[PDB]
Protein backbone atom coordinates (compact mmCIF):
# COMPACT_ATOMS: atom_id res chain seq x y z
CA UNK A 1 0.00 0.00 0.00
CA UNK A 2 1.43 3.44 0.93
CA UNK A 3 2.74 5.22 4.06
CA UNK A 4 2.75 8.94 4.90
CA UNK A 5 6.09 10.08 6.37
CA UNK A 6 5.92 12.63 9.22
CA UNK A 7 9.68 13.22 9.55
CA UNK A 8 13.08 11.51 9.13
CA UNK A 9 12.44 9.17 12.07
CA UNK A 10 9.61 7.42 10.19
CA UNK A 11 11.64 7.60 6.96
CA UNK A 12 14.44 5.46 8.43
CA UNK A 13 12.01 3.06 10.13
CA UNK A 14 10.13 2.86 6.82
CA UNK A 15 13.25 1.65 4.96
CA UNK A 16 13.64 -0.90 7.77
CA UNK A 17 10.28 -2.58 7.11
CA UNK A 18 11.03 -2.48 3.36
CA UNK A 19 13.79 -5.08 3.87
CA UNK A 20 15.70 -5.13 0.55
CA UNK A 21 12.93 -4.69 -2.04
CA UNK A 22 12.66 -1.52 -4.16
CA UNK A 23 11.33 1.60 -2.36
CA UNK A 24 10.04 4.62 -4.30
CA UNK A 25 9.07 7.92 -2.61
CA UNK A 26 6.57 10.61 -3.72
CA UNK A 27 7.55 14.16 -2.68
CA UNK A 28 4.50 16.36 -3.49
CA UNK A 29 2.73 19.36 -1.88
CA UNK A 30 -0.76 19.26 -0.32
CA UNK A 31 -1.19 23.05 -0.01
CA UNK A 32 -0.59 22.99 -3.80
CA UNK A 33 -3.38 21.98 -6.22
CA UNK A 34 -1.68 20.78 -9.44
CA UNK A 35 1.15 19.05 -7.52
CA UNK A 36 -1.66 17.38 -5.51
CA UNK A 37 -3.75 16.43 -8.56
CA UNK A 38 -0.95 13.97 -9.47
CA UNK A 39 -1.29 11.98 -6.20
CA UNK A 40 -4.05 9.62 -7.51
CA UNK A 41 -1.47 8.50 -10.10
CA UNK A 42 1.48 7.64 -7.85
CA UNK A 43 -0.82 6.14 -5.19
CA UNK A 44 -2.17 4.08 -8.12
CA UNK A 45 1.03 2.01 -8.30
CA UNK A 46 0.25 0.98 -4.71
CA UNK A 47 -2.43 -1.51 -5.87
CA UNK A 48 -0.98 -2.10 -9.37
CA UNK A 49 2.49 -3.02 -7.99
CA UNK A 50 2.07 -4.83 -4.65
CA UNK A 51 5.71 -5.95 -5.16
CA UNK A 52 7.00 -2.38 -4.63
CA UNK A 53 7.04 -0.17 -1.50
CA UNK A 54 5.61 3.34 -2.16
CA UNK A 55 6.00 6.16 0.41
CA UNK A 56 4.33 9.61 0.52
CA UNK A 57 6.24 12.63 1.93
CA UNK A 58 4.88 16.20 2.19
CA UNK A 59 7.43 19.02 1.78
CA UNK A 60 5.18 20.99 4.20
CA UNK A 61 4.55 18.46 7.01
CA UNK A 62 7.87 16.58 6.55
CA UNK A 63 9.99 19.52 5.32
CA UNK A 64 12.69 17.88 7.48
CA UNK A 65 13.03 14.96 5.04
CA UNK A 66 12.73 17.23 1.98
CA UNK A 67 15.83 19.15 3.14
CA UNK A 68 17.73 15.83 3.16
CA UNK A 69 17.36 15.25 -0.59
CA UNK A 70 17.06 19.04 -1.03
CA UNK A 71 13.86 18.82 -3.12
CA UNK A 72 13.31 22.31 -4.61
CA UNK A 73 10.94 21.17 -7.38
CA UNK A 74 7.73 19.16 -6.78
CA UNK A 75 6.43 16.72 -7.63
CA UNK A 76 9.56 14.50 -7.45
CA UNK A 77 10.24 10.73 -7.24
CA UNK A 78 13.29 8.97 -5.69
CA UNK A 79 14.40 5.31 -5.97
CA UNK A 80 15.89 3.91 -2.72
CA UNK A 81 17.30 0.40 -2.16
CA UNK A 82 18.68 -1.14 1.05
CA UNK A 83 18.75 2.46 2.33
CA UNK A 84 20.91 3.55 -0.65
CA UNK A 85 19.73 5.99 -3.35
CA UNK A 86 20.20 4.31 -6.77
CA UNK A 87 18.13 6.64 -9.00
CA UNK A 88 15.82 9.68 -8.92
CA UNK A 89 14.22 12.34 -11.15
CA UNK A 90 11.78 15.31 -11.09
CA UNK A 91 8.94 16.25 -13.47
CA UNK A 92 5.12 16.17 -13.61
CA UNK A 93 5.40 13.13 -15.94
CA UNK A 94 3.54 10.46 -13.94
CA UNK A 95 3.51 8.35 -17.12
CA UNK A 96 7.33 8.24 -17.15
CA UNK A 97 7.14 6.42 -13.79
CA UNK A 98 6.31 3.33 -15.87
CA UNK A 99 9.50 3.32 -17.99
CA UNK A 100 11.35 4.42 -14.83
CA UNK A 101 10.11 1.48 -12.72
CA UNK A 102 11.38 -0.87 -15.46
CA UNK A 103 14.72 0.92 -15.05
CA UNK A 104 15.74 -0.48 -11.64
CA UNK A 105 13.22 -3.36 -11.68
Amino acid sequence: MVKQIESKTAFQEALDAAGDKLVVVDFSATWCGPCKMIKPFFHSLSEKYSNVIFLEVDVDDAQDVASEAEVKATPTFQFFKKGQKVGEFSGANKEKLEATINELV
